[PDB]
């Protein structure tokens, strides 16, 4: 039960797509957990692995999942740039407001790697513009720190 | 192995500094890896258990060990405003400018938080204040754009 578990981690963070597809037909728990808090959908949202995580998602992994620092897939794909998994995860219900241990949501994330389109799906899916990190900085602000002006006209949604 | 190393991790993880101790003696990997390349170092620099931290330290744990974002034990103790942890971590030879997958540096994470002392020893340990993140960004810049006075003083040249 631990056994299945800790193969699917090792294969969603390989990026073993087929390995996934048996250990799933196999019964093995989707939302095992490592040390980190770090789950399956986790690994395979940080590393790019659009198949695995629509596998992982059609067999009922914890789209909203928070590992030790309170960080999502959500999160994860939102810093990394993997635009098709952010989509993936949204719609699949990923909440698009949760936030990190610094209060920060995915937008602020994206905005803070320059990520465009991510920023601009987020708020296509309802991410909280207004939101404010734990220092006080909206998106908006981090833009603008950015010198993404363009992103940040775009983020007051007038 | 696999199981000491792995209880070994949790011990790490909730601070139980006896228990850190009888597993390390009964032959526990003192750089046991979890999924996400967190060792015992990275949990008890995230959680701040000082003890802990230098009981690993003595038994060889690797100071520099990296996770699978490239973040050390130097940068979660930066981030989170652990003092005395960053202190021990540097004085036994972790690489001040270790960088993550964004090009961050343990000072421009506490620059970003605001950490000003952690700042401080920093510098006094080496850091190159002239270090960009991936983004083309000082520790500077980010105290400029927090509007953080006092820090962009301490890093002007």
């Amino acid at each position: 039960h631990s056994d299945l578990g800790k193969k699917l981690l090792k294969a969603a963070r390989a990026g073993q797509k087929d390995e996934v597809r048996i250990l799933m037909a196999n019964g093995a728990d989707v939302n095992a957990t490592d040390i980190w808090d770090a789950t399956p959908l986790h690994l395979a949202a940080l590393i790019g692995h659009a198949e695995i995580v629509a596998v992982l998602l059609e067999n009922g992994a914890d789209v909203n999942a928070s590992d030790i620092t309170g960080t999502t897939p959500l999160h994860l794909a939102a810093t990394m740039g993997h635009d098709e998994i952010v989509l993936i995860l949204l719609l699949k219900g990923a909440d698009v407001n949760a936030y990190d241990l610094n209060g920060a949501t995915p937008l602020h994330l994206a905005a803070r790697m320059g990520h465009k389109r991510i920023v601009l799906v987020l708020i296509l899916a309802g991410a909280d513009v207004n939101a404010q990190d734990k220092f006080g900085k909206t998106a908006f602000d981090i833009s603008i720190d950015n010198g993404n002006e363009d992103l940040a006209k775009i983020l007051q949604k007038q």
